[PDB]
């Protein structure tokens, strides 16, 4: 299995969700960036694995589930089996990441992308080891009811370049945003 990564888009007030959807209106190219990053595998004959909480799964329009071209894993302790359309169910992050080591997935999975929500991001981010954060900074405040956890910049270095990530300010629907990549290893 290759690298471990989180990806998120977050407002200035650290918002990531409101009433089961995003705080901001649809940003088509920002969603396209999510799809390109999470789907693109560095490695022949492998796909990437996306790990998400149960509310995040059901927050994705059903027409777009499972996230195509990626192995979809949902985190839930209440569910008894993967939701309709999902591929795997795990009861904890550690369990998910261990599954990736099992014979079924061991040689199938390239990158692992944690795609939220808040609890899974916080655990991933505080877990020892080599981890990148792909963070889209939505450059306005938006009313939110779900927030991104604190990034500790003592450990997460903002990278001054990354191949394939545009460095200039984007704008869609009158909303400016910019892409960032953080890396720790502890
Ligand atoms: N802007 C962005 O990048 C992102 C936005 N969002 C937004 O965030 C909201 C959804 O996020 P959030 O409310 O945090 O919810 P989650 O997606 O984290 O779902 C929470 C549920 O997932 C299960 N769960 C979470 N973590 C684990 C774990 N480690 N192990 C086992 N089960 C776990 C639970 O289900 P159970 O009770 O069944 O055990 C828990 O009730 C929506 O508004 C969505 O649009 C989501 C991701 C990214
Ligand atoms: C769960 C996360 S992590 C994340 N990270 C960044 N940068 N931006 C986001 O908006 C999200 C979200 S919320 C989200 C909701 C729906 C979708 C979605 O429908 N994606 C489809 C469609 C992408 C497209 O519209 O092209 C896919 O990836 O195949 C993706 C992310």
């Amino acid at each position: 299995v290759g690298s471990l990564n989180c990806i998120v888009a977050v407002s200035q007030n650290m918002g990531i969700g409101k009433n089961g959807d995003l705080p901001w209106p649809p940003l088509r190219n920002e969603f396209r960036y999510f799809k390109r990053m999470t789907t693109t595998s560095s490695v022949e004959g492998k796909q990437n694995l996306v790990i998400m909480g149960k509310k995040t799964w059901f927050s994705i329009p059903e027409k777009n589930r499972p996230l195509k071209g990626r192995i979809n894993l949902v985190l839930s302790r209440e569910l008894k089996e993967p939701p309709q359309g999902a591929h795997f169910l795990s009861r904890s992050l550690d369990d998910a990441l261990k599954l990736t080591e099992q014979p079924e997935l061991a040689n199938k999975v390239d990158m692992v992308w944690i795609v939220g929500g808040s609890s899974v991001y916080k655990e991933a981010m505080n877990h020892p080891g080599h981890l990148k954060l792909f963070v889209t900074r939505i450059m306005q405040d938006f009313e939110s009811d779900t927030f991104f956890p604190e990034i500790d910049l003592e450990k997460y270095k903002l990278l001054p370049e990354y191949p394939g990530v545009l460095s200039d300010v984007q704008e869609e629907k009158g909303i400016k945003y910019k892409f960032e990549v953080y890396e720790k290893n502890d």
